[PDB]
């Protein structure tokens, strides 16, 4: 009756969530100083470059250079030794207004509650109560594996780690009426890129020790559990010299680890009017509703869009059998209590203040109390 | 006991579609050459630009800037008027060899079948008997809605018409004791660029009359189907003009529209060695195998790999309930009839062949008997 479940997650430096924090990094700082910027910034990263390209329109006033180089700072480029350095990079702008083709079509002389959508899509929420944040174990134990990485680096006692990372959580689960119980561990892969110096068993030894160890519940591990730490044997290149990074190419490690389902749209770069992001923010605020209101265990909320059209064209719930409720009452209470034309999840959300970098690593869904990680009280 | 689902696709001349078939253009290229070529390219495209960039160690001498003319011309934008030249664009090149850190630590001094995976990741494959060739009705509709776009603007009846294009479908659909069953279509959007001379109601008229009513089949439209044609009201500047582009930008239009699941890797610009792409034509390959051998009536396949880790770390089988066999039966069958390292797939599939550039449009699943879409005979 048990099943394995994998999931991955990458670190801050990773060269394709480089990309992500960049593009939100600079639709934050648009959105600072006008909260209506029409913004969609894709990242492009490879060795010495970073590359902005898309479209805004603003009335920020806004300096790419500094955005971009406080950025790859953060992150922890900053040396040519590591690869990469904030202060020598080469950053090149090839940014354009939006097509007003797009504009007359979306948002021009509409109310804003009546704006359409920015494009067509389709869009998931997904939650689970096997966390008390309503998101797979897998993924959660990912990227967790990550953010610890990037902490023992950041506070000096494993010196030897840079910023570019990855990691993969393998569960065993046990099915239970529609939901999932997870037992144990079953697998986990580490890559870091590190330094020149350091050996593979000193960086196998400290994986196990201080990351591992320090995230993941001794419950879960046992002697069968299989560890590949450092499996290719080395990896002192990384961030964008060992491989091109672009926005929106790690949509699933910003979603749900493979658990339930995707519509295709990258989130970084985006403002509200692309029902990418926010509709795809208010289908998880939908899901975690209902999962933290009783009435699912577990669901998979599917939303979709036109290009122009406030209102969405399709809604659907899929809650596994973990509901009393049919689908289609759980569909009722759904459209009794939610509006999803973006320009009321624009509200409802808080979607136009300039939070969005911090969203661009770990994951966008489980975390911070976000105001789509806030449940609604439903009527019914 | 109905639900609606949607799916979209795009057309060939959508700027991350470009950006998918340049870098296969790129990677069709160097295997003629070098069958063994090691090949991570990410295209970008923006008004007037094409950008290479990536990691390609190859005995092959490629003329990129041809390549990439050649097929911006096979797409159809050759004139300004259509916002994006072949004959005049830019083509940037910023490519460097694969990082030996990765070379060593995946296939360097090993035997092929032995190859390590070119990276981690997990990967889905999934097929559903709703339609002989086991894929989602929606994302068919879809996608034949954008080759019905090309064919009409390519022999001449549509002149209008120009290359960059979305659709989606939504379906009505009826559950089965697992399985799918459509009913009518609920929901048709199509976008398409157009030249400056043609009016909205010739464009809708000639959408539903020459388009729609030439793909889908009366039987699934009624007085009540939506049809969103031209509901921006305007597009006549597009392709890369009118949005940046980027390859791996569309990973669910490439594969289920939004049905089974996405590991999150993308497939064009991708050699063998990247399970990206061999595991997931190989997972595809192993559900239509079940699906058509009587197995299952719908099913899902997730693999996962390690760096430099030849056999998967992880299998599993979900059948939504269609097989009186259990998953975990169904997975003993597929360890039995598979073996899914990367060096194993690259022959069974036949991955070396430069045949990419032919799955970069309208989806990599459910067309032309591609070894990965002809089912294995299971032995059980
Ligand atoms: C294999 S290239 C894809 C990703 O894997 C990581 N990576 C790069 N080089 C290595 C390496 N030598 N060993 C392990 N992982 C690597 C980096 O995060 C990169 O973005
Ligand atoms: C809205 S921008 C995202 C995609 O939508 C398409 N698109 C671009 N401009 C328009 C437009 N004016 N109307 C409808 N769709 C458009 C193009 O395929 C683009 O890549
Ligand atoms: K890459
Ligand atoms: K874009
Ligand atoms: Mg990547
Ligand atoms: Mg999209
Ligand atoms: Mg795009
Ligand atoms: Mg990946
Ligand atoms: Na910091
Ligand atoms: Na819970
Ligand atoms: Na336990
Ligand atoms: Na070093
Ligand atoms: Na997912
Ligand atoms: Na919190
Ligand atoms: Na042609
Ligand atoms: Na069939
Ligand atoms: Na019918
Ligand atoms: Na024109
Ligand atoms: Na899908
Ligand atoms: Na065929």
């Amino acid at each position: 009756g048990t099943f394995l479940f994998t999931s991955e997650s990458v670190g801050e430096g990773h060269p394709d969530k480089i990309c992500d924090q960049i593009s939100d990094a600079v639709l934050d700082a648009h959105l600072q100083q006008d909260p209506d910027a029409k913004v969609a910034c894709e990242t492009v990263a490879k060795t010495g470059m970073i590359l902005l390209a898309g479209e805004i329109t603003s009335r920020a006033a806004v300096d790419y250079q500094k955005v971009v180089r406080e950025a790859v700072k953060h992150i922890g480029y900053d040396d040519s030794s590591k690869g990469f350095d904030y202060k020598t990079c080469n950053v090149l702008v090839a940014l354009e207004q939006q097509s007003p083709d797009i504009a007359q079509g979306v948002h021009l002389d509409r109310n804003e509650e009546d704006i359409g959508a920015g494009d067509q899509g389709l869009m998931f929420g997904y939650a689970t109560d096997e966390t008390e944040e309503c998101m797979p174990l897998t993924i959660v134990l990912a990227h967790k594996l990550n953010a610890k990485l990037a902490e023992l680096r950041r506070n000096g006692t494993l010196p030897w780690l840079r910023p570019d990372s990855k990691t993969q959580v393998t569960v065993q689960y046990m099915q239970d009426r529609g939901a999932v119980l997870p037992i144990r561990v079953h697998t986990i892969v580490i890559s870091v890129q590190h330094d020149e110096e350091v050996c593979l068993d000193e960086m196998r030894d400290a994986l196990k020790e201080k990351v591992i160890k320090a995230v993941v519940p001794a419950k879960y591990l046992d002697e069968d559990t299989i560890y590949h730490l450092q499996p290719s044997g080395r990896f002192v290149i990384g961030g964008p010299q060992g491989d091109a990074g672009l926005t929106g190419r790690k949509i699933i490690v910003d979603t749900y680890g493979g658990w339930g389902a995707h519509g295709g749209g990258a989130f970084s770069g985006k403002d509200y009017t692309k029902v990418d992001r926010s509709a795809a923010y208010a289908a998880r605020w939908v899901a975690k509703s209902l999962v933290k209101g009783g009435l699912c265990r577990r669901v998979l909320v599917q939303v979709s869009y036109a290009i122009g059209v406030s209102h969405p064209l399709s809604i659907s719930i899929f809650h596994y059998g973990t509901s009393q409720k049919s689908e289609r009452e759980l569909l009722e209470i759904v459209k009794k209590n939610f509006d999803l034309r973006p320009g009321v999840i624009v509200r409802d959300l808080d979607l136009k203040k300039p939070i969005y970098q911090r969203t661009a690593a770990y994951g966008h869904f489980g975390r911070d109390s976000f105001p789509w990680e806030v449940p609604k009280k439903l009527k019914y």
